[PDB]
């Protein structure tokens, strides 16, 4: 849903960053190595993986040269990918009329670090991974940084100074590393097609930044007081997750000296379902989404035989306490070549 | 699989022998080098250490950058030196799973005598089928069985060599170990003993009204046993490959080291089951193959002794001719 109408954002990023490999020869290769990092996109990652497919059909075929290959790598790889290996394997797909085979890999592990050989790869893509963090923030796991973010689960207008320092240290930790891990993979002039969840406004407080989040503190804080979650729990857990600005994208990448900034872009969409006219459908739909993301982090904290009541109370916090409106999320779109190297 | 265990420390030699016969080339001071098993089915996950092993003395020994180790692996079922990064490829050995000119090393064993299906020609006309009583070569069976058999090997196999041709880079080298047989016809209790008497079984249970005959008369195993020669003539007539080692050991099928018959045809029936029962159960069902597999285990602890003629399995080592 709101995931396909990210995704078609992206996609004339995708096309220009492919035009530029090609600006470079890119298609005169034997083969094209392109990743999709953080499969979890993804049916959006067919959509990406079949323009790729495509431009390169275009490009090669007027081409005297016997026709170049693809080599797909897929992370997240948890064998679901047979939709996308059987929708893009070209010899499954078994289309004569296709000059371009595509051959489509599994790659187990974490896109924080390495996962591919010294210049393997010509294209990287990643959509919604790279906020995620390796873990909540260091400053906030020792013995005394459990208690610096009381009531909530992220940066909040009630969380003191320490906690967004905290989180943008160890974006700026993490981001770092996986850029130095791609550095080291992506061949010379390579691109990297990377979207993520940021936000607006420099103030990382503000609701537009951590409505997601906030929310779900409160629910939490409700069955809390209900006497059903014991707060210990509320107060010591802070979400492995970060949603930067502009800006601090910008640092971080400019501050690493492996890749430059060719697009650096914000857009605002709407957070919910809004042509949706059942203002209970519209939340449930929102709140499945937010579950389906956000479960494996939080039923981890808080155990699974309360998922059900927690969920709930999320979504009538939406549906009632916000009517069913909520602030617009920002996504960031960074487009990145490797400097030569 | 302890049978399994035993074969591919029969061929490890031949392992080292070939990988380091890629460092004798240079081939030496590459990126990185590509590998892959194919038909995987933990001996994956040691001819892996091997090749690790293997390539960091070679680098020590030439003083140059050690290159990383790219391991592709194709399902069909600390202070380590060289940094070797894992990765799955689904798809059918049979067919292209790499670009052009992409792999270094190739291993695959007891993959390759699988078929891409039971063979096409079994049935006459008349209308009758070629193999009644059967599920693979017997003494049986005419000889239209064992031809079609073979042709349908020779055509899937030659589709594998001509893939690979493909992939497998100049002078790269391949390791195959498949199950094969040592007499000449493959008709022999030697050549297809758990096909022959997991038939017997299947038949005992026909006539007892159990199984119909319609049934096993039409099934054949997508499975064949090759001799040294159709190995070689027919990676000969492929022009891809040259053949470096062909060779065949024989193995003890049961084990040999249980003085308990019983005991030993059970462990022997145990192993049958997992690699047969997915091949069968579309035919004659799951419900049937606890009696199927009762009789097929009376046959050998009875009517064999607990006494099955040994395996013969075929190492091939082929390297790229350009």
């Amino acid at each position: 849903s709101f995931t396909e109408k990210v995704a078609s954002m992206a996609m004339p990023a995708l096309e220009n960053a492919v035009e530029t490999l090609f600006s470079k020869d890119f298609h005169l290769l034997p083969a094209l190595n392109a990743a999709d990092l953080g499969c979890a996109a993804g049916p959006n990652t067919f959509a990406v993986i079949s323009m790729i497919k495509r431009m390169m059909e275009k490009k090669c075929r007027e081409l005297y040269c016997q026709t170049p290959e693809l080599q797909v790598y897929l992370n997240d790889f948890g064998n679901d990918f047979n939709t996308l290996f059987k929708g893009l394997s070209s010899e499954v797909v078994g289309n004569k009329c296709e000059e371009v085979s595509c051959y489509v890999m599994g790659v187990p592990g974490s896109f924080h670090g390495r996962l591919f050989p010294r210049n393997s790869l010509h294209l990287v893509h990643s959509s919604y991974s790279v906020h995620w963090l390796t873990q909540a923030p260091k400053g906030l796991t020792s013995r005394e940084g459990l208690a610096l973010n009381k009531g909530k689960i992220y940066i909040s207008k009630t969380s003191p100074p320490a906690v967004k320092e905290a989180y943008l240290s160890q974006f700026h930790e993490d981001f770092t590393m996986f850029l130095n891990a791609r550095s080291q993979e992506v061949v010379p002039n390579g691109c990297m097609v990377l979207i993520l969840h940021g936000r607006q406004s420099s103030d990382p407080s503000e609701m537009e930044s951590c409505f997601t989040w906030e929310l779900l503190a409160i629910a939490i804080a409700e069955l809390v007081s209900q006497g059903l979650i014991d707060e210990d729990k509320l107060d010591t857990f802070n979400v492995p997750s970060y949603f930067p600005s502009l800006e601090e994208v910008k640092d971080i990448v400019e501050r690493d000296g492996s890749f430059t900034i060719d697009h650096l872009e914000g857009f605002e969409l709407d957070s919910l379902e809004m042509q949706e006219n059942d203002k209970w459908v519209r939340g449930d739909k929102f709140a499945k989404m937010v579950r389906a993301f956000t479960e494996p982090i939080i039923s981890n904290q808080f155990g699974h035989e309360i998922m059900d009541k927690l969920y709930d109370k999320f979504t009538h916090i939406v549906v009632s306490d916000l009517e069913a409106e909520l602030p617009k999320t920002t996504s960031i779109i960074l487009v990145l070549s490797k400097i030569v190297g």
